[PDB]
């Protein structure tokens, strides 16, 4: 027992991150088979960030241009595109370190694992959730682009996101590994502002249910609710509604405790409408909510890779 | 900028776990070289755990009783020998995955990256701290013994834990990598109380400095304490005292935020004495003591 943030082990990604280089510009890139994906944002200086044109810049560039490395050994870029904010270049060698993997975009409220890396160089490892107004509040600096967020489905590494940028409030946004932005951001050297952040109403559940499984369920009322009517009043408190993927995945943990996901949320509901008192569960007066119910299951469960 | 638990990345480690049979108990090795070590209790019998006797259960024991998994292949165990809690099994084959590596024993407040396995099989890396009473709030199941702890400087990774128990109060105990617990445990199926837990007050101060560098004040005040009066109320509070050598350690933290340590220990006072009023810092409602001055630096600077 005992219930942490657990970061999926890195190991796998680890032997895909390579540092790209174009003239005195240098990032993070993810070597999977014979191609390397990074930032097009590599391919700027200082200047160029302020307002670039993408397609004007890597028209003038050649694959000779590019310098990818793998520590210390170079890896000849063989050919280049742009796919939205990413850079794919294919190279002369095939990772012998790829893993079994996918390219996922996620939905807010999900978790992933950030492998934070400077000058391809994995430094650490954190477990982050995408926000409801698609950023992340992660731990980023200079350097720190390419870093790449991702999950383990057994022996399959699912990619979810690439790192680009800190908006001014220092939270994070980046793109999927087709190179699409979550959020309304752009790869830009301009202060850029987030929506208003809510709380995820679907993790706030699992972590409940975490609570009853660890026997602590004073929170339990005799109630139930429909999900329209909670959704309406979770908006009224800064909560995200519930959609009918939400429902499902609650599933196992309202099986394994016995308790209806809409009796559930009807408990959740009288704890936003009413507060805690003073009263605690799993140890905090703040309601987490960056665990998912499969964060839930997986770290109750012990479920590996 | 942005603060968060953060591992080391647990690539090196993974290469080294194996799974480790005898019996109908199975856990998790450390295989570095041509030796793999795990917890000894892994010999034991839901008899044997009551009061095991282990010198006794392991002269009874010969190699072909030890059934180590590396993947699919199995690895044959060519002698072994017990060195306090932990059991080292020689194999015929060497690890070529084997890191450089050295084996340490922390000191508490000190934090160090976990890697929970079960069955030889990685399934977690989270961020502890060896608390004052030499607990570690972890997240371990059944299977997760032989689990190891490390820091990684360079390419050399530093082992300096190995999970072996759960307390009743749900924290957990185990061993460094030459099999002495941290604190006054036993390898034996028996509850065990651990003693009171301080909070680690150095580790506050660096958490507070990290809250500033991220542009979050509220807590600061133009009051200043000296060291013998912080300590006075620290205690009061059942916070370990804070030494010149920590004072010390502070020192870069303090020049990056034009904060002197005196002056956060002043804000650390405050908010022992009137608590948060509801209030949050990084996003937590209580303060946290599991982040060093280092862990700060290395993630601010
Ligand atoms: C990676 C770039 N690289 O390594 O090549 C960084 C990661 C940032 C830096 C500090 N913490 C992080 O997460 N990306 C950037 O610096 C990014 C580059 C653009 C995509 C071209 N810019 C920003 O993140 C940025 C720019 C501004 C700004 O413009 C003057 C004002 C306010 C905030 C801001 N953030
Ligand atoms: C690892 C064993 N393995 O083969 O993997 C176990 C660690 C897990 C257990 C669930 N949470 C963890 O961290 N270790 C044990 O189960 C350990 C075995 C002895 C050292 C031989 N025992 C305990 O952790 C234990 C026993 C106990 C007790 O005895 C009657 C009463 C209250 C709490 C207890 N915890």
């Amino acid at each position: 027992s005992g219930f942490r943030k657990m970061a999926f082990p890195s190991g796998k990604v680890e032997g895909c991150m390579v540092q790209v280089t174009c003239g005195t510009t240098t990032l993070n890139g993810l070597w999977l088979d014979d191609v390397v994906y990074c930032p097009r944002h590599v391919i700027c200086t200082s200047e160029d960030m302020l307002n670039p044109n993408y397609e004007d810049l890597l028209i003038r560039k050649s694959n000779h241009n590019f310098l990818v490395q793998a520590g210390n050994v170079q890896l000849r870029v063989i050919g280049h595109s742009m796919q939205n904010c990413v850079l794919k270049l294919k190279v002369d060698t095939a990772n012998p370190k790829t893993p079994k993997y996918k390219f996922v975009r996620i939905q807010p409220g999900q978790t992933f694992s950030v492998l934070a890396c400077y000058n391809g160089s994995p430094s650490g490892v954190y477990q982050c959730a995408m926000r409801p107004n698609f950023t992340i509040k992660g731990s980023f600096l200079n350097g720190s682009c390419g870093s790449v967020g991702f999950n383990i489905d057994y022996d399959c590494v699912s990619f979810c996101y690439m790192h680009h940028m800190e908006l001014p409030t220092g939270v994070h946004a980046g793109t999927d590994l087709e190179g699409n932005f979550y959020g309304p951001f752009v790869d830009r050297q301009t202060a850029q502002a987030a929506g208003t952040d809510t709380t995820i109403t679907v993790n706030v559940l699992a972590w409940l249910y975490a609570a009853v499984i660890n026997g602590d369920r004073w929170f339990l009322n005799r109630f139930t609710t429909t999900l329209n009517d909670f959704n309406l009043v979770a908006m009224k408190y800064n909560y995200e509604p519930l959609t009918q993927d939400h429902v499902d995945i609650l599933g196992p943990l309202s099986a394994q405790t016995g308790i209806a996901v809409l009796d559930m949320c009807a408990s959740l509901k009288e704890l936003l409408q009413n507060g805690m008192n003073g009263r605690t569960i799993l140890g905090s007066a703040l309601l987490e909510d960056e665990f998912t119910p499969f964060d839930v299951v997986r770290q109750c469960s012990g479920v590996t890779f």
